[PDB]
C-alpha cells in the first residue's frame, strides 16, 4: 500500500480470522501498570472482565476498554482466578498478554453470510 492499508490492491499482507480472540501484549518497564478496573473473581463465581480504564494506561494505546472479558494472561487461565490475585498477577509481571475477546460489536444476527444464499442439491428435470 502507501499509508498502511490492506484493501486498496487486493489484500496485503497476510493474516488469519480464528474467532474473536485478541491477544494484547504489553511491555511494561519500571513501576508501570496496565490501569484497568477489573471485576469478578472465583471468591465470587464470575468472570474476569474490565470496567474501568486510566487516561493515559498501557492497557488504553493498545485498544483495551470496558466490558471486555479477560480469558487468560501470561499463559495462565484468568477463568478462575481470585479477585486480588488478578489484580495483583497483571501489576506484578512485566510482559503483559492480555487475551480478551470481542465483547460487544453486532446488536443481532443470524444469516449476514452467505454467497450462494442457501444451495440447492437433488435434482433432475431441466425441459421446464
Amino acid at each position: 500500500g502507501s499509508s498502511g492499508s490492506s484493501g486498496d490492491r487486493r489484500s496485503t499482507l497476510h493474516l488469519l480470522q480464528g474467532g474473536d480472540e485478541k491477544k494484547v501484549n504489553l511491555v511494561l518497564g519500571d513501576g508501570r501498570s496496565l490501569g484497568l478496573t477489573i471485576r469478578g473473581g472465583a471468591e465470587y463465581g464470575l468472570g474476569i472482565y474490565i470496567t474501568g480504564v486510566d487516561p493515559g494506561s498501557e492497557a488504553e494505546g493498545s485498544g483495551l476498554k470496558v466490558g471486555d472479558q479477560i480469558l487468560e494472561v501470561n499463559g495462565r487461565s484468568f477463568l478462575n482466578i481470585l479477585h486480588d490475585e488478578a489484580v495483583r498477577l497483571l501489576k506484578s509481571s512485566r510482559h503483559l498478554i492480555l487475551t480478551v475477546k470481542d465483547v460487544g460489536r453486532l446488536p443481532h444476527a443470524r444469516t449476514t453470510v452467505d454467497e450462494t444464499k442457501w444451495i440447492a442439491s437433488s435434482s433432475g428435470p431441466s425441459s421446464g
